[PDB]
């Protein structure tokens, strides 16, 4: 009941009892264990408050106020208001300290070393697509910061009923055009090319080509959803060049610099925000090994390894592994050398294991989900690979939902 | 109860059924996931014959004679059996089955595809340290087959009492010495620095070299383990060569050509084997990556990144990542000129999911350690990344077990 959790390549040891406040479940059972699934699975007005008290009791006990009158009071409002209207409203602190403990909870995420400094930008008094754009533009404007790039969380009015939700249709709020050709190759980004057509289909006027930066297709109180485009001066986007190889910019990569994901639920005290895009900024593998080089994305293994010359007959020359070390020099002296804010995974999972070391300090604990916090590629190299990790659900947290268009009475 | 894994490279969906079959729990629950812990944790004859009956049972089903008359009254056999000597004597038959069984489902095991192609090597005859060498020597030779690797077990008697196993001291049947020096560093494998000193108290007289090869420290009964020397000419090695890089003969960097755990204990049927040293063949990147890069090891990125003449004054250079892709070439290289039997990560990887694909159409399942298939480099440009894994326990299997100096009534 009370677990430790090793570090093979320092015989660490730390003891997590974190896990004992754990809610949620995991997938796993004692006959079976679901730790690498990518994906593992309206509310009422009795499930409610529980879920209130229990969020209240543990924001009221962090700013060392637990079971004070304005906690007591506080607990008494809610639950009155709950059984009003079936559901409640955040107070502003509530909701900074949720959002923010929502990504201290996240444990798929290696970058929490940062959680507390996040931005929270309330935008719970949106009313319609135009204002989702107005608050989407501003939080890439801030998140952005010229390169210095901010963490930040724009929050959009949490579900009610259900058939009135706030949804950002995009996975992300950046993300490049995917479209298939007559040939039925993928010209841009295949991960977005349904996505590409739902918008070609609400409208876009898509410049197919390569890199096009998707317009917001933006849904708000349930109704159906509005394309947006994106200033283009708020788009920062890098070229990637490499610092030893001058043909890699004949490549004609690039990338952009904000890494947004606008497609999760935000669950804070029983409340469910099913719009609430996130920003902080890359670790450069994020770009180098998975966009670029994943087979199911841009898949530009082949086109780096032809141009280094390297031996590419058989698997056993490791043309592939050494272009993929390659891209990724090239990705981060590409942002460092614009000053866009990037982090290369070595640093990242060493800050990973100081956070940890924090967590189990601090906190008894932090939820860690090895199979993501351990980089695409290097990964004994780094010290996340030899850290036991605990994963276990802790709220408030981030959720997966279904996509919109899946789901929305239309 | 019919679970689903999805291969999310390929949009590839398989069923799994076999989870159902699994017997021991996983250390993972409803509400935390130890997918990530290295290790997750005498016997009565009435715990004794439901294991039997069970493995006989899948014994004469694979044989297609499942309820048959020979099946009841090997039943009966073992039953009377375990009834007079609370234990019992597996068929040569069911010996191999087991053993071949337990590697089949050995779920931290890339190279299953071989699994049928087992030699095993029956020597439960053994009674002394002697003979023990003799049977591992005899194993080097079989499986080593002058660089052409063979896949085989050998099989000493099962534990009794509990107080006269037989055990293998070594971790492997062939690794290298570890010693400390005088200011503190480590020569040869820091890893065995422990055994090394141990063979040193039982009177090894040590080459304080980098790459001398242990002795074996061989338990026979319960009795003291005395040590044995394999025959140099036993000992395959390859040195390592670049095929670009000529200075990294300089490096002078070897191993050896046969990777043969013998510290692992092997359970079929109730029974227990507490030695049973098997051996296959390296996967690369077990050399290049972990023996050669993992910093508690011999931890060569250092030497191997000064000779590249590297940028190797920050992280985001990634000299590591550079070093690590030519360190795993050299050794994928020297092992092939050599014909000694090899397989890089990309190779292995591939054969684990189409192995993947054969156990779930011709056996409903195939347990799977995501956290231990995915190679420790590189691991989204190989297909076991994106593929989804079940991890549960089946039986026949291949356990861990404590070091038998920290057990053993000496
Ligand atoms: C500040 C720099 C940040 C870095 C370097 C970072 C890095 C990462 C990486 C590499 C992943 C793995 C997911 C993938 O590979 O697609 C991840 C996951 C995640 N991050 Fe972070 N992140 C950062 C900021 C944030 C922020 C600000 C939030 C929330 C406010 C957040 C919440 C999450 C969540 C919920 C996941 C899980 C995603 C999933 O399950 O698909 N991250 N992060
Ligand atoms: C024939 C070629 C083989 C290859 C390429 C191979 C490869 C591997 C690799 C890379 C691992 C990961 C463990 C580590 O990285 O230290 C592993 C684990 C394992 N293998 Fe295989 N193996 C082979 C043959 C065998 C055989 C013949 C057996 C048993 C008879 C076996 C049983 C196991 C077991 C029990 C584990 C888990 C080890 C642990 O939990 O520490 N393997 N294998
Ligand atoms: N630095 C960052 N990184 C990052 C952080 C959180 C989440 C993500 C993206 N996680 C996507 C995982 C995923 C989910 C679904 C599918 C998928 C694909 C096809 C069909 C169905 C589902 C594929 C993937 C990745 N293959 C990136 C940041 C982005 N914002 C703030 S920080
Ligand atoms: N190709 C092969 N590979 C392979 C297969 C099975 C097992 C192994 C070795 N698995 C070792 C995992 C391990 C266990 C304990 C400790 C450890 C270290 C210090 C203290 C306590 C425990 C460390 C490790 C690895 N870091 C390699 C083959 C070897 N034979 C036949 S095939
Ligand atoms: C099958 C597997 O769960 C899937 O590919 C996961 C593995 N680990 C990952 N880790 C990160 N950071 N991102 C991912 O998309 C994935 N994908
Ligand atoms: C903490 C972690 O479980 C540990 O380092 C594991 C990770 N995955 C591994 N995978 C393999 N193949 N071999 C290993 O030694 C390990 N070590
Ligand atoms: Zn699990």
């Amino acid at each position: 009941r009370f677990l430790k959790v090793k570090n093979w390549e320092t015989d660490v040891v730390l003891t997590d009892t974190l896990h004992l406040k754990s809610t949620l479940e995991t997938g796993c059972t004692e006959h079976i264990c679901m730790g690498s699934i990518m994906l593992p699975s309206v509310a009422t007005k009795d499930q409610l408050f529980p879920l209130a008290k229990e969020f209240l009791d543990q924001y009221y006990s962090s700013i060392k106020r637990f079971g004070s009158k304005a906690h007591m009071d506080r607990l008494e409002e809610v639950n009155k208001e709950i059984e009003s209207t079936s559901t409640y409203q955040l107070k502003d602190t509530e909701l900074i300290y949720g959002a923010k403990h929502a990504w201290r909870n996240a444990s798929r995420c290696v970058g929490r070393i940062q959680w507390s400094k996040l931005q929270v930008f309330d935008a719970r008094d949106c009313t319609t697509a135009h204002g989702m754009f107005n608050y989407i533009c501003n939080h890439v404007k801030y998140a952005t910061n010229k390169g210095n790039l901010r963490s930040a969380i724009t929050i959009f009015p949490q579900r009610t009923d259900g058939k009135h939700d706030f949804r950002v249709w995009n996975s992300q709020l950046i993300r490049y055009a995917g479209y298939k050709q007559p040939d039925g190759s993928t010209l841009g980004d295949p991960a977005n090319v349904q996505f590409t057509e739902i918008c070609i289909q609400q409208g876009w006027k898509a410049p197919r080509g390569r890199f096009d930066v998707l317009p917001l297709l933006l849904q708000a109180n349930g109704n159906d959803p509005e394309l947006f485009q994106i200033p283009p001066e708020l788009v920062l986007e890098v070229p990637i060049r490499h610092p030893k190889f001058d043909w890699f910019k004949d490549l004609g990569l690039k990338w952009y610099g904000l890494p947004a994901v606008s497609n999760m639920l935000l669950e804070i005290g029983g409340l469910e925000f099913s719009a609430c895009p996130f920003s902080g900024w890359y670790m450069g593998t994020e770009i180098g090994v998975r966009d670029y080089c994943d087979n199911s994305r841009y898949n530009i293994l082949e086109e780096v390894a032809k141009k280094m010359d390297l031996d590419m007959r058989k698997t056993s020359s490791l043309w592939k592994d050494q272009a993929l070390v390659e891209i990724n020099i090239a990705v981060l002296y590409s942002f460092q050398s614009d000053k866009v804010t990037i982090v290369d995974h070595h640093s990242a999972t060493e800050s990973f294991i100081k956070h940890m070391e924090n967590e189990y300090r601090c906190r008894g604990g932090c939820p860690a989900d090895w199979v993501w916090i351990v980089p695409p590629m290097s990964g004994s190299i780094t010290p996340v690979f030899h850290q036991e990790m605990l994963n276990y659900r802790l709220t408030p947290s981030f959720e997966y939902q279904p996509d919109p268009w899946n789901t929305h009475v239309w």
